[PDB]
């Protein structure tokens, strides 16, 4: 379970139900607080935007991959241990964890600059959690709320109205990786 480099093409593609989506959420948020106990640090807890109703593909474990590698250079960079980090596949696709004895200010405000600047920052849903449970927001720094990632607005104003074509956020996806992956 330590091991985190998801394989491409050993994706599940498990479609997921609406109730098996809303179910996770919550396991999530108990599997976070049983980290939160084992080692009493902030928490990296690491999913991709996974738009469709299947988000265990090849695509979104690209993607998950590349901010596996990511989080692990800004550790280093910032000078942070990393205590402990998993992977698994969950009803929001590919998940990651990682325990980091580190400021949870610092991390969330180095997770909020990596999510700007990596050419695939977009993608990911790079949460930061404090031991005492507590969710980090771009908010409790007055900074912008996160923007769509196929337009100007807020994030959770294109989610809410479902403004944007699904196919157009898959698409755009693809986009994004192969001008990467190049
Ligand atoms: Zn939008």
């Amino acid at each position: 379970g330590s091991h985190m480099h998801l394989l491409p093409e050993l994706a599940s593609h498990h479609a997921v139900s609406i109730p098996e989506l809303l179910v996770s959420r919550d396991e999530r948020q108990a599997r976070q607080h049983v980290w939160l106990k084992r080692h009493p640090v902030p928490l990296v807890s690491f999913t991709v935007v996974a738009p469709g109703p299947i988000k265990d593909s090849e695509v979104t474990r690209r993607i998950f991959n590349h901010g596996v590698t990511a989080l692990r250079a800004l550790a280093a960079k910032q000078g942070w241990q990393i205590q402990e980090q998993a992977a698994l596949v969950s009803a929001s696709g590919p998940e990651g964890m990682l325990s980091i004895a580190a400021p949870a200010r610092d991390l969330k405000l180095a997770t909020i600059e990596l999510e700007h600047s990596h050419p695939l920052g977009r993608l990911w849903d790079i949460d930061v959690l404090t031991p005492e449970g507590e969710i980090l927001s771009r908010r409790d720094y007055s900074l912008p709320p996160r923007r769509c990632l196929l337009c100007e607005q807020s994030a959770a104003v294109c989610a809410r109205g479902k403004t944007h074509q699904l196919t157009d956020l898959l698409n755009r996806m693809e986009a994004l990786l192969n001008d990467v992956d190049a």
